[PDB]
C-alpha cells in the first residue's frame, strides 16, 4: 500500500472545498502540506486553520492557468520539504448556460484552470516525482461531468471529459515509462463546496461586459440546488479519495449511484443511438 | 430529410484531407462552399480545384484558434452568399508523446485548434443559424481518440473528448432552445490525410526550442504509420458525414470496428477497474 | 508506345474542367505545356499553380473560335519550346432548350467553339506535326452527346456529332498521307466542371435579347445536377484520355455505361425505326 | 396517313437535284409550292416549268445561310398561301481533301448551308407550324456522310452528321413540346445530280486563294464519279421521300445497302475499335 | 442559562488548537474576545482573522506561567471592556517518557504552565469575577490524563490530576462563598492540535542540555500519532464546551468513550488493586 | 516477600509524623536508616534517638524541593551505606481557604514540597535503584485528598492528586522498563502528627504579607480538629506501609473507611455529574 506518514503532499484549490478537505486528511495521516490557491484569503485561512492543528504546512499563492506560477510552486515545495509525493491537481471552475451563449472569455477562463492548470501540474510535477526513485501519486480531480454531458454546462463538461482523457493517458504513460510514480482520476457527484460560487475567483482579464442570458441564471440557480443538496461532504470525498490512493486505485467514484446514467451514455455511443436525456 | 441544393456550407480545414472532402460531397449536392484554412497555399489551391469542378466558391485564410478571425469568417459567409446552412467546425492538430514530456505551447497548440476553434464557431454561427428560422446543422469533427485514451496521445486525446462533450450538451441545448438547428459529431478512426504532418501548421509563436524526446520521436512514427494505413479515405467519410447529416444522426462512426475497443474502456469505467490496454 | 517525357502539350479550354486535368497529368509526366483559355483569370490560376509545381508552362489567352488566334497559338508554342507533339483540342460551351426556341447566335456560339474550334486546331498544327517527322497526336473531345441525341440539347449534340465524324475522317485522312501523326476521340458522360456555367464566357456579341424560355431553363438546370453530380471526375478523364493515347487507341469512352442507349440509337438506324423515346430522367 | 393534296411546301435547294424533284413530286400531288434557291437562274427554270404546267407557285431567292433571309422566305411564304405544311431544309454543298489542307473557309461555307442552314430553317418554321395546329413536318437533308465517315470528305462529313443529331433531337422535341409537327432525316447515297459542282454557287467572301492540292484534286475527281453512277435519279429519291413523310417515318435511307458500312462503323464505336476501313 | 451575548470571555493558549475555537465559538456568539498565548505570530494571526469576520477582540501576549503577566491580563481585559465573564484557563504544555528520565526543567515547565497558569486564571479573576454580581464562569482545561494515569505521560498526567482536583474544589468553594460564579472542568481526549510540538513554547530558560532518551521518543512520536488522528475537531471541543457552560455542568468529557478505562483506574482504587496493565497501543 | 533485613533506607520528612514512625518501624526491622528534614532539631532528636537504641542511621538536613539537595541525599546515602533500597518520599505541607484567596506563594510552597519534592526523589533514586539491579521500593506519601476534593483545601488537594497520578504512572513505567524496584502510594485520613502546623517549616521567600482571611482561618481550624482526632497513630500507619510493601501492594488505605467518599467522586465522574458534597 502507499504509504503517507512524513510524506509531502501538495495541493490545489486548497483555499475550500475539496482542497481543503485533502489538507486536513493528508495532515491527520502525517503529510506535510503545500497548499496552493488563487484566493489569497481562502488560502492563508486555510494556512491557519490546518497550523492551530498541528499541521506542518506552507502556503503558495498559486493561479494554477499560469504555468510559470505551477512551477515556482513546484519550486516552493522543493526549498521547503526537499520532495513531493501527492500532487491534488483539483482547482477547479465553472460556467453555464447554452453553448453559444457563453463567451469567448469563458471558454478561456474555464479551460485555463480545469485543463491547463491540471497540465501544468503534470507537466511540472511528474518530472520530480519520477526523478526522486520514491512512490508518489498524481490526482487529477475531474467530475462525473466528466463521464455525462448534462444540459447547459458544456464548458464545463468539455473540461472535465478532457481531464478524464488525459489522465486515463496519463496512466497508460507511467507505465509505459516504468517507475513507481501512479495517478488516479477523481469524478464526484455534487458535493456542498464553494464551486457554485467560482466567478468570486474569475480574472478581471476576462470579465464579461453582458449580463447573464436567461439559460445562464437558470443553470447558475441548478447548479446552486444541485451542490447545496449533495449528500456527502468533502470529508467524504477526501476519505474516499484517501483509500484509493492507498489501494493505487485509478477510478474514483465518489457516487457510484450516478453509474446508471453513466451506463446510458455509453449505451447511446455503442448503438450510435443520439444522445438520451434521462 | 435535410435537404442540401442551393444552401451554403462553411468548411474549417478546408484545404486537405477531410475539409477538402467535405468541400468536394457539397459541391457534388449543389451547395455554395465557404472555405476556411490557415494554410494558405493549400487553401488556395483547394478553391481552384472546387471552382475546375464548376463549384460556387469562396476562401477566406482563417484561424480557427482567433475568435476575431472566426466572427471574420462568419461575416465574410453572410456578405458572399446571405445565408449559413452548413458549418463544419473541422480544422484540427496533433502532437503526442509521454504526456509530461510536452510543453505548454503544445497543451496552446493543440487544445486552441481542437477546442476553442470548435467553440468559437459554435459561438459564432449558432446565433446566425437561429436566427435564419431554416433548417441548419453543425458539424463537429473529433475523433476515435474522443472517445478512447490510447497512450502518448494524452493532449490530443483531451482535446478530442472536450469535442465530443461539448458536442453532446449542443445536442441538448439546441433541443432544449427549440429551433431547426441540430448538429452532429463525426468520430472517424485513421484515415491516409495530412493529420500526421500537423506541424506543417504551427505558429510560429508556439514553436518548441527543445528537440524531441524518444517518446514523442516514437509517437510521431507510430501516428504516420496508422494513418498511412487506413482502409477508408477522405471521400468516404464525407460520403458517410453527410448521409448522417441527411438523417440528423448525432453520433457518426465511419469505423464502426472500434466498438469493441470503446466498450473496453466504457466497461473499465462502470466497474471502477485500473484502464484496460488492449 | 507514345513518349510523353520531354515532349509539348498544347491544351485548349486548359482553365478547367478536363483541359486543367490534362494540363495537371501532362506535367506529372514531364511534359511542357501550352495551355489556352479564353477565361484569363482560370488561366492564370491553372499557369500558376503547375509553374510553381515544377511544370514547364505557358499561358496563352486563346478565342479558339478565332482562327487567327489559334494560329498565334501554335506560334507561341513554337517560340517556347520549339515543338508541338500533343494537341488537345478540348475547350467547348453548350446551350439547351427545345431546338427551335434557340437563337441564331447561340447556334453561332456553340458551333464557333465546339467545331470551328476544333477545326482551327486541327488545320494549324496538323502541318505542323507532320512537318517535324516526329511521333505526334491529336485528341478531340466531343461527349456521348456525339454518340446519342439527348432531348434539348440539339445544338450542342450536333456540334458533337459534327466532331466525332471530323474526328473519325482525321483518323483515316492521316493514314492515308502517311507518317507518325495520329489521333484520338474522347467522349465522356458527365463529369464535375464548369460545363454547365458556359455562359460564363460566351461572347458580349452573341448574347440574347431575348429572356430564357422554359424548356431553356430546365434544360439548363438538368445539366447543372448532372454534371455536378458525375461520379468520375476530370482527373479520371486525364487517366484515361493518356492510357488511351499510350496505346493510340482511338475512341476513348470513359464511361462505357453509355453503351446500353447508344446501342438503342444504332439498331435504330439499322431498322430504320423512328428514334426511341429516352426514358425519364 | 400524312396528306398532301391543298398544303404549302418550302423547298430549299430548289433549282436542281433533289430540291427540283420535290417540287416537281408535290405539284403531282396538288401542293402549293414556295421555292428556294440562292441560284435565280436555275430557280426560275424550276419556278417557269411548274407554273407552266398549272401549279400554284412563287419562287424566292434565299441564302439559306443568311438568317434574314430564311426568315423572309416564311414571310412569303405566309404572304401567298397562308401557311406551312412542309418544309425541306434540303439546299447543300460540300468540299474535299485531307482534313487539315482545306481552308477556313472551306469549314465556314460547308456548315453555313449544310447546318446553319437547316438551322435557320427550324428556328424561323417550327414555331409557324407549332403555332398552326395543324399537321405539319419538317424534312432535313443530311446523307449517308451523316451516318458514315469515309476519307477525304471529313468537312462535309461532320456537317452531315450535325444534320442526324440536330434532327434526331428534333424529333424528341417536337414530341416533348406536343402537337401533330413532326420530322424526317433523308439520307441518300450518291444520285446524279449538280451537287459535285457546288463550288459554283460558293459566295465570293469564301473564295479559296490557294490551288487545290492533289488531296483536294483526287477527292473531287472520286466525288464526280460516284455522283454521276447512282442507280437511282433525283425522281426516285423524291418519290421515296414522299412515301415516308405519308407514314411519318424518321430515317429515310434511300439507298439501304449501305447499311453494312453502318453496321461496321456502329461495331466500332461499340467496340471501341480503331475505325475500320471498309476498303 | 447561560447568556453569551455581549459578554467578556478571556481564553488562555488562544493561538492554537481548543484556544483558537473558543475563540471562534464566542465571536459566533457575539462574546467580547481577549486573547492570550505566549506565541506571538499564532495570536497575532488568531486575532486578525476574528477581528476581519468582525469579532471585537483584543491580543495580549502573556505567558501563562508569570503570575504577573495574568495580572496584566486582567487589567487588559477590564481596560478594553470594563467586565470579565468568562475565563478559559487553556493553555498547556506536556513532556513524556520514563518517569525518572525527566530532568527537573521538564517538572518546572509543565507545572508552571499546566497548573500554576490556572492557579494564577483563577487567583487573578475569580474576585474580579466575585465582585462583579454578575453571571460569570471558568473552564479550567484537562484532559482524560487527569482521570487516567497511561505510561510515560506521568509530568503531565500529575499536572492534569492537579487541575482535576483543584477544579473540583472550586466548584465547591464558590458555592460556599455564594454568588453566580460557576466553573466547569473540560476533560478531552487526543484531538488535534499542536500540544505534541509544545517543545515549540519551552523558554529558553527551561531546555534541556541533554540528548532525549529512548523512550522520551517513542512517547513523543506515540503522542503525534495519537493527536493528529483525533476524530473530534477543536471546533467540536469547543461546541460541546460552550453547551456545557449553557447548562453550568461541572464535568465536560467531550470522548465518553474513555469511560471504560477511567472505571478500570476507578476499580482499580476501590478494591486497593494494583493499577491494571494498560493494553498494548 | 520484600525483604528489610539489612537493607538501606532514605526517609524525609524523618523529623516529625509518619517520616519518624517509618524511621522507628525499619530501625526494628535491622534496616540502615539515611533520614531527612529540613527541620534540622527535630531531624537531630530522632537521629540521636535511634542512634542511642543501636541503629545505623545518618541525618542529612534536606530541602526536599530543592533538587539539588535530594541530590545530595543520595549522595549521602550511597557514601555511607552503598545502596539504596527503599525510599520514602514523605515530607509534606498545606494550605487551606478559598482556593481564590490563597497567594502565588501558598500554590509555589505546597507544590513545591509535595509534588516537586517527590519529583526530586523519584529523578535522583530511581536510576539509583535501577542500576542496582535488586529489589527495591519507591513510598510515596499522598493523601486521601490524592483521592477526594474536600472543599477549601484546593491547593493540597491538587499537590496529593498529582501525587496520585505521577505514582501510579511511575508503577507503569517501572514495569515497561523491567527490573525489581517497584513502587506504592501511601493515602491515610487524618492522623495526630505536625501536619497542622506545617507553617513553621514555611521558607521566608514564600512567606505570606496579608493576614488571614475567614475562610482560611476557617479551614486552618477545621484541620487541626480533624488532626487532632485520628483514631490511628503515626506508629500503625507505619506498620500498615511496611506490611504493604512486603507484599508490593501498591494501593495503601490506611483508612479505608473514606473509600465510600471516593466511590461517590468517581461515580460523579462516571455520570458527569456536578460534584456531590458528601456533607
Ligand atoms: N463540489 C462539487 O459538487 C464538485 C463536483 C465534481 C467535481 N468538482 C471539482 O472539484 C474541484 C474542487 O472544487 P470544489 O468543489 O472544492 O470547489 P471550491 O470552490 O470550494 O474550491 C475550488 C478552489 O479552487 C480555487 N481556484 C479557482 N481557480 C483557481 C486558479 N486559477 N488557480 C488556483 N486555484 C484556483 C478557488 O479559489 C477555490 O478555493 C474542482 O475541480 C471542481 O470542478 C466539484
Ligand atoms: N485523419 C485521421 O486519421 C483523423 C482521425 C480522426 C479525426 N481526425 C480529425 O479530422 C479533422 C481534419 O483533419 P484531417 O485528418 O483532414 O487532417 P489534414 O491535415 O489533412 O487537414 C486539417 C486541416 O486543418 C488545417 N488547420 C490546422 N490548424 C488550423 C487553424 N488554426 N486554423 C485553421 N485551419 C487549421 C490544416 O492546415 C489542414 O489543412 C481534424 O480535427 C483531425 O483531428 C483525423
Ligand atoms: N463535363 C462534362 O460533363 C462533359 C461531358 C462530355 C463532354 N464534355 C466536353 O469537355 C470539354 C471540356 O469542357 P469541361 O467539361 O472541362 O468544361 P469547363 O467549363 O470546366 O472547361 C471548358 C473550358 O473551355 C473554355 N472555353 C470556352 N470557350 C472558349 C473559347 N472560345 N476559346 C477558348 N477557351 C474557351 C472555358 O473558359 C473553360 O475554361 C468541352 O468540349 C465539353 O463539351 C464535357
Ligand atoms: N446528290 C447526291 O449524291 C447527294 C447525296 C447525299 C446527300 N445529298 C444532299 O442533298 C441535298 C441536295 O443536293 P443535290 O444533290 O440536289 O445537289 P444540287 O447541286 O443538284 O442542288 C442543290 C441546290 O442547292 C442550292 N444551294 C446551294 N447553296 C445554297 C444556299 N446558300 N442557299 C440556297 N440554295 C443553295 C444550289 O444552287 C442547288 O440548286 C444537299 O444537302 C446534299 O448535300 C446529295
Ligand atoms: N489536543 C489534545 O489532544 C488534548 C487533549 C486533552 C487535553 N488537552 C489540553 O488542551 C489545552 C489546549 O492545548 P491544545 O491541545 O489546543 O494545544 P495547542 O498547542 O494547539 O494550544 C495550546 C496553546 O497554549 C500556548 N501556551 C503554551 N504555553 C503557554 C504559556 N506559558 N503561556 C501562554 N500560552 C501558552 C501555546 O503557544 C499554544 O498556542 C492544553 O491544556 C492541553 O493540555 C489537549
Ligand atoms: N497527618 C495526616 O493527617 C496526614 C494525612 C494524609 C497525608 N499526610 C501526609 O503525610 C506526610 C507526612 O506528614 P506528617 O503527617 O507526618 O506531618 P509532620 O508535620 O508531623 O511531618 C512532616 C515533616 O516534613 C518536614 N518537611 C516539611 N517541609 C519539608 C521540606 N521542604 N524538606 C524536607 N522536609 C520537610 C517537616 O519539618 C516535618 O518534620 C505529608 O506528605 C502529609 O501531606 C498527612
Amino acid at each position: 500500500m502507499f504509504e503517507f506518514d512524513g510524506k509531502v503532499a501538495v495541493i490545489t484549490g486548497a483555499g475550500s472545498g475539496f482542497g481543503r478537505a485533502f489538507a486536513e486528511k493528508g495532515a491527520s495521516l502525517g503529510m506535510k502540506l503545500v497548499l496552493a490557491d488563487v484566493d489569497e484569503g481562502a488560502l492563508a485561512r486555510t494556512v491557519d486553520t490546518l497550523r492551530a492543528a498541528g499541521a506542518e504546512v506552507i502556503g503558495v499563492r498559486t493561479d494554477v492557468s499560469n504555468g510559470a506560477q505551477v512551477q515556482a510552486l513546484a519550486d516552493a515545495a522543493l526549498e521547503a520539504f526537499g520532495k513531493v509525493h501527492l500532487l491534488f491537481n483539483n482547482a477547479g471552475v465553472g460556467a453555464g448556460g447554452f453553448l453559444w451563449e457563453s463567451s469567448a472569455n469563458d471558454w478561456a477562463w474555464v479551460f485555463g484552470v480545469n485543463v491547463m492548470g491540471v497540465a501544468h501540474g503534470v507537466r511540472v510535477f511528474a518530472p520530480i516525482m519520477l526523478g526522486q526513485n520514491e512512490a508518489a501519486h498524481i490526482v487529477n480531480t475531474a467530475s462525473v461531468a466528466g463521464l455525462l454531458s448534462p444540459p447547459s454546462m458544456g464548458i464545463y463538461n468539455a473540461s472535465k471529459h478532457a481531464v478524464v482523457s488525459l489522465t486515463e493517458t496519463l496512466y497508460h504513460d507511467l507505465r509505459n515509462a516504468g517507475g513507481e510514480v501512479g495517478c488516479s482520476l477523481l469524478c464526484p457527484a455534487f458535493v456542498p463546496t464553494g464551486i457554485a460560487d467560482a466567478e468570486r475567483v474569475r480574472p478581471e482579464a476576462l470579465r464579461n461586459e453582458a449580463q447573464p442570458t436567461r439559460s445562464q441564471l437558470a443553470a447558475d440557480r441548478q447548479l446552486q440546488r444541485a451542490v447545496r443538496s449533495g449528500k456527502l461532504g468533502a470529508t467524504d470525498v477526501a476519505t474516499l479519495t484517501f483509500e484509493a490512493i492507498a489501494e493505487r486505485r485509478f477510478y474514483i467514484l465518489t457516487h457510484p449511484a450516478i453509474l446508471a446514467t453513466v451506463r446510458l451514455r455509453h449505451e447511446d455511443i455503442e448503438l450510435q443511438r443520439n444522445p438520451t436525456d434521462p
